[PDB]
C-alpha cells in the first residue's frame, strides 16, 4: 500500500535526518554553528530537492567536517571563507529548486 | 516622520505595481500569461530584492512586450524557448535573494 509505504519512508527519512542532527551536534560549537549556516543557505532555492540529495550533500558535509574537527583546523580552512562558493562546488551535479523552476517557467510558457 | 514617509512609499509603490498588472493585463492572453509565469519565478531566490529594482526589471519585460504585441510576434520570438535564460540575462546586474543569502553565509560564518 502506497499510504503505508510513503509514512513508512517518511519515518526512515526522519531517522535518518535526526542522526544527521546529532553527528553535527557532536562537532565543536563552530562547526555545528557552521552546518546550521548552510542548512538555511540550502533550504533556498539553491538546496537539493530530495531527500536522496539532502542526505548525500549533508552527509558529505557531516564527512569533511569530521575530518576537519578531528585536526583542530577551521571550518574555513576546509570550505574557504568564500563558504557560499563552496556550496556552489557541492552542488555543481545536483538538482536545485531554481533549475526545477527554470523548467516549471519554461513548460508554462512553451511556444506561447 | 519615517513612519508615515515608509506609509506613503508603500502607498506609491503599490499604486506603480497597479498601474504595471494593468500593462500586462491590456497584453494579449499568451503574453499577459507570460508575465505572470515570470512573476512566479522571480518571485523566488533568483529574483529582484527592492521594489526599485522589481520596477526596473517588470518594467523592461513589459517595454519588451508591448512592442512584441504590437507587432504580433510570439512571446518566446521575444525571449527565446529558453524564457529562464532570458530572465537571466535580464537580471545578471541585478542582485538576487540568492546574492543577499551568500553573503548572510559568508558573514555568519566568518573566519570560524
Amino acid at each position: 500500500m502506497s499510504f503505508i509505504e510513503k509514512m513508512i519512508g517518511s519515518l526512515n527519512d526522519k531517522r535518518e535526518w535526526k542522526a544527521m542532527e546529532a553527528r553535527a551536534k557532536a562537532l565543536p560549537k563552530e562547526y555545528h554553528h557552521a552546518y546550521k549556516a548552510i542548512q538555511k543557505y540550502m533550504w533556498t532555492s539553491g538546496g537539493p530537492t530530495d531527500w536522496q540529495d539532502t542526505k548525500r550533500i549533508f552527509g558529505g558535509i557531516l564527512d569533511l567536517f569530521e575530518e576537519g574537527a578531528a585536526e583542530g583546523k577551521k571550518v574555513t580552512d576546509l570550505t574557504g571563507e568564500d563558504v557560499a562558493a563552496f556550496c556552489d562546488e557541492l552542488m555543481k551535479d545536483t538538482k536545485t529548486w531554481m533549475d526545477k523552476y527554470r523548467t516549471k517557467l519554461n513548460d508554462s510558457i512553451g511556444r506561447d
